[PDB]
């Protein structure tokens, strides 16, 4: 006589010990995960052999921690079903008894879809008996895939609503957070080994291919509501785009590589991680938007979590972008470029005028920060070049409505209109280059 196992693969974004009854839980209202490949193994003999020296709990635990020690994982006979769009994968018609004992079955996620981490290898020992004193013939399991994620969480230390695209100003500090799971078997030894651990690399690589950000700081590493970073530092390996090391191995203009087990004392780290095994880690860091952040340029990041050199779990973060504007100061009635025309940048703030002060500083302004004052004389005086198509450029601005105010015409000219109202368009230089005419004398 036989038994069926129907699996319900589901997404996990937090810590959650919830027990498998084996009973059908119906509409649980949880996101299913598709494309998880599961293999099943009869471990009844191996289990009962352990059961001579160890209790029931310890036996099942030993098999979970090193399933490939007790079975040939790449067995062609081993029944394999892949999880569908509802997260469903049924293994049917399995022997209820094996060599005179109630059967023990082990389940192993062999291929885990991106960007998930695999479920722990689960062990079921029959029977699973109903409260009416009768065995279940269909056993329902809810294995969990932990979702690797990356978000932009704060801008200038204020929480922002999460979205795929953010508008930034030059000199903004951006807080990012990468989340992932400490493996359930982090502290286990390699299958058939007394002298080598199973895990020898727990790496987080995060970078941007395009320019725009300068690495500021790694702010925290937390798990289980505890700050782990103070304990780790020294014992693990760390590189940032600010370190001369970085340009040796990578050529991304921004990023960091962290390895919990690449440091001076791996084993001490593995110990600490084992204490929080199966739980969710948040690695937080900050970056500063720099003068090389340009308009018409969306720039994102990729984070890669890897446990060996040959594999990785990859996730993309949101893209950021910035505004700019171009002007052309010229002689009324022609296209003669007028250099040395003097302007200040204005905006309204609840029916009050503020004027721009640029920290970084031709006609091309590319500041490192823009602050705002109601003292008009403190405003940065902007000068035009003699360039052809546009002779005043500004970038790193938020989108919205501004006013360019001309405070001195070039020698030999007089101002037509002192004020030019305009609009910075999100992530672009704008509709067109704005022409400003000055009349000669």
């Amino acid at each position: 006589t036989t038994v069926d196992f129907t699996l319900h693969k589901i997404e996990q974004t937090s810590d959650e010990q919830i027990q498998n009854t084996g009973h059908d839980l119906g509409l649980t209202g949880r996101k299913p995960v598709q494309g998880a490949q599961f293999k099943i193994f009869n471990v009844t003999d191996a289990f009962y052999q352990l059961l001579e020296n160890h209790d029931k709990t310890t036996a099942a635990s030993m098999i979970s921690q090193n399933l490939g020690q007790y079975v040939n994982l790449q067995d062609p006979n081993a029944a394999t079903v892949t999880t569908d769009a509802d997260g469903l994968a049924a293994f049917k018609g399995l022997a209820a008894k094996t060599n005179g004992r109630h059967s023990v079955y082990a389940f192993h996620e062999a291929v885990t879809p991106q960007p998930y981490q695999k479920a722990a290898d689960m062990i079921v020992s029959l029977p699973v008996r109903q409260d009416d004193g009768s065995d279940l013939t269909n056993i329902h399991l809810y294995p969990k895939d932990s979702l690797v994620t990356k978000n932009l969480t704060e801008i200038n230390e204020q929480a922002v609503a999460t979205k795929d695209l953010h508008d930034v100003a030059v000199g903004d500090v951006l807080t990012y957070q990468v989340q992932f799971q400490i493996p359930h078997d982090i502290g286990a030894l390699a299958d058939h080994s007394q002298d080598t651990f199973k895990y020898n690399q727990f790496k987080v690589l995060d970078y941007m291919t395009k320019e725009g950000l300068t690495f500021k700081a790694l702010t925290a590493i937390t798990v289980d509501g505890q700050d782990i970073l103070k304990a780790l530092t020294g014992k693990m390996a760390f590189m940032s785009s600010n370190d001369a090391a970085w340009q040796q191995t990578h050529n991304y203009p921004f990023g960091f590589e962290l390895d919990f087990l690449g440091g001076t004392d791996p084993d001490a780290v593995r110990n600490l991680l084992t204490q929080y095994a199966g739980k969710r880690v948040t690695v937080a860091y900050t970056g500063i938007v720099n003068e090389k952040m340009i308009p018409d340029q969306k720039v994102g990041n990729t984070a890669e979590v890897s446990f060996d050199p040959d594999s990785k779990i990859t996730v993309n973060g949101p893209e950021i972008q910035t505004g700019g504007i171009r002007f052309f100061a010229h002689e009324a009635g022609s296209s003669k470029s007028l250099a040395n025309a003097t302007f200040i940048l204005q905006r309204m703030n609840g029916n009050v005028r503020e004027y721009a002060v640029l920290e970084g500083v031709a006609g091309t302004y590319q500041p490192t920060k823009i602050t705002w004052t109601t003292n008009q004389d403190a405003a940065t005086r902007l000068k035009t070049s003699g360039a052809e198509t546009a002779n005043l450029t500004i970038q790193g601005l938020l989108p919205g409505r501004y006013t360019l105010v001309e405070t001195a015409a070039p020698e030999g000219y007089e101002i037509l209109d002192p004020t030019t109202d305009f609009e910075v368009i999100a992530g672009t230089w704008g509709t067109k280059t704005i022409r400003i005419a000055n009349t000669p004398v």
